[PDB]
């Protein structure tokens, strides 16, 4: 089964808390991504890697697309799952370059670009 909205929010907030402290950036900077604010800020980039590593969606220098699909299946509203799979289907085929922080940040931006209105990142 899938997790309820409030359980998704709780886990996201706790992952954020952990990574914000570790990476030493502000909540404002993380919240900016949902507003389409993607500065070339290496610390924000590394925050994205911290979160994806927690979710097991990035590991050993590469995306784990099987786990990205599993995570979206367990956390998205059911009426959004197919649309989410279609976003992953597009973004998985873009080349990601640079260090791990740069790669995950680029992937997150690809997700945003496919649907800015509904974008969410912990
Ligand atoms: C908003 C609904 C989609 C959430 N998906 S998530 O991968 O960001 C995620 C968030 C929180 C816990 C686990 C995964
Ligand atoms: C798409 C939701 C499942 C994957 N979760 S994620 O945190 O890696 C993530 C990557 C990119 C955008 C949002 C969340």
């Amino acid at each position: 089964m899938s997790m309820s909205a409030d359980q998704v929010e709780k886990l996201a907030k706790n992952m954020r808390k952990s990574c914000l402290q570790k990476i030493a950036i502000t909540e404002e900077l993380v919240d900016g991504m949902r507003r389409g604010e993607f500065p070339d800020d290496h610390d924000l980039q590394c925050y994205t890697t911290c979160i994806m590593k927690l979710l097991r969606t990035f590991k050993n220098g590469n995306f784990d697309f099987d786990m990205i699909v599993k995570q979206l299946e367990i956390t998205m509203p059911p009426e959004e799952v197919v649309i989410g799979k279609e976003i992953v289907a597009v973004c998985r085929n873009e080349e990601y370059t640079g260090d791990d922080c740069q790669k995950t940040y680029q992937y997150v931006q690809c997700h945003y670009k496919q649907n800015p209105e509904k974008f969410f990142f912990p």
